[PDB]
């Protein structure tokens, strides 16, 4: 299905916007 991929990766950013709040915290206490 072409027109219904909204948003695919993350599923409406549902893991990604929580995992980005975790990655700015983990980069405050680990320098890459």
């Amino acid at each position: 299905c072409a027109k219904v991929k909204g948003i695919t990766q993350g599923p409406n950013e549902s893991p990604s916007a929580f995992l980005e709040r975790l990655k700015e915290a983990y980069r405050r206490y680990t320098p890459y």
